[PDB]
């Protein structure tokens, strides 16, 4: 089944030109996105062998610490470019069985998506009376997500074996998502060939659940709002909803940064939101970093 | 549908009852003649049979647009040319039946204005030009088109595939009321446009000519609206580009580059859709984010 889609020539070719044209730091073993070539002409197919067998054993990321203009840290798990490779090859299939499960209204980290999609569908909610906001404040997707769960999550839609054993060695290797895009920044994410795609596919679940309430929401990664007509409902819906993603998908919710507020207070993918007066209508733009 | 009989689409009771919930959904300052978006239905109520038989016999008229000042989230002014609610609606009556038709025709590089498209789609897709090896960027400024357009030259691309002279009729009197594009865009605001329903459609019409030209030539580009920059592979060649495009523009098109803001440049140099481009050192590559504002 789906191994040997990913091993295809095609895909890696496909594959290999993708993390080279995405260049990025270097992992753990100090290979350059520039030796990948030379690298695979040489042991691509000691590692197709490898991956076939199950014993092709996944870097750990190289952990980078990059300062943020308030202050903080952000925090980026670079994979090994063999690694960055392996990994787009993997979810250049899988994101196609994906997508036709998807929500319409999940924007990040999918083909012909982004952020700036999810603001305008999120004002025409605000728009529409829903300028009650749940903002629910999720601890980091990959520091928190139970691996067994996420796995049994995946295998109800991939039932290949090997591609279940290389997903979960990545998990392990620690995987993460670039939070860049919260700086309004636009472009590649550094190790992000498929830790997005994983994060989606536990999330999906929460999208049916939101759905199933008829619920008014963007999502972009684990950066949910929910867009209700009143504080009270609001409410109601912080409450249900943080105890879905407890209790269902074994996710963390920070109750203190988790709020509910009039636009005005939301700060989402690195926008703020205000009325226009002359307009009678909400807009968004850059917040102040 | 029928490109030579678009007319009764446009009337019909489905099309402007959508058109009705867009441009009451749109809000939006006032016109020249005061009327609120929520006056706009008991207007309907007694005039919108009139409005539909002038339509028919080309005797509506258009109201000229109000010229309105708002702040800018930053600093200084932005100018609205407004239509009246009535204009608004009839424009996106138009534009409902218009759209799909040239949706079909557009190119997949151009970002503004159009369905389920943005701003930072005309980013990413540069981004990655840039990323690979186009990082000599040709920036023809363009004078605003409806200061500009010729209007005898806009309504003879339309004529090409619009073949209903009644359509073709009114879309020519709304170029001479004044309708405009709010170019809000470049402050890096999301929103609603102003008194939009119509002309960015039409811009997209006649920008469309450039698209295909520069597909033509096999160059590397992203539109959102008037506003284009192409990512060339060398100085030398983005020079040549320059050249040329910008001839094209003038002398095909009939639109006004500004000489003195023009220029090639590298990405650091280039403001675009409120976005500066940047290289990331860690990341060995370039990505965007708001530019000082
Ligand atoms: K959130
Ligand atoms: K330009």
């Amino acid at each position: 089944s789906l191994m040997e889609q990913i091993l295809s020539n095609d895909n890696l070719n496909r594959a290999y030109l993708q993390v080279v044209r995405n260049k990025g730091a270097e992992g753990v073993d100090g290979m350059k996105y520039t030796e990948l070539k030379e690298y695979l002409a040489k042991n691509g197919e000691i590692i197709k062998e490898q991956l076939r067998i199950r014993k092709y054993k996944p870097q750990p990321v190289r952990r980078v610490e990059i300062p943020k203009p308030d202050g903080g840290v952000r925090n980026l798990g670079v994979p090994t470019v063999t690694d960055r490779f392996i990994q787009q090859a993997i979810a250049q299939v899988l994101t196609p069985i994906y997508e036709e499960q998807f929500h319409d209204h999940s924007y990040g980290f999918r083909p012909n998506r982004c952020a700036q999609q999810a603001i305008l569908t999120a004002l025409d909610m605000m728009n529409d009376g829903n300028d009650w906001i749940v903002d629910i404040d999720l601890e980091k997707f990959f520091d928190t997500v139970n691996h067994d769960k996420l796995m049994t999550i995946i295998g109800r839609t991939i039932k290949d074996g090997d591609v279940i054993s290389i997903v979960r060695k990545y998990l392990v290797s620690g995987i993460m998502i670039d939070d860049e895009y919260e700086d309004s920044i636009v472009g590649t994410p550094q190790g992000g060939n498929l830790s997005p795609l994983l994060a989606n596919i536990m999330l999906n679940e929460l999208d049916k659940e939101m759905e199933k309430r008829g619920l008014n929401f963007v999502r972009y990664a684990d950066d949910c709002i929910i867009m209700v007509g009143s504080e009270m409902s609001a409410n109601r819906v912080m409450r249900n909803i943080s105890r879905f993603i407890e209790e269902k998908l074994g996710l963390k919710v920070n109750m203190t940064k988790s709020k509910v507020d009039r636009p005005r207070g939301i700060k989402y993918l690195g926008f703020g939101f205000y009325y226009d007066t002359s307009a009678q209508q909400f807009k968004a733009k850059p917040h102040a970093k």
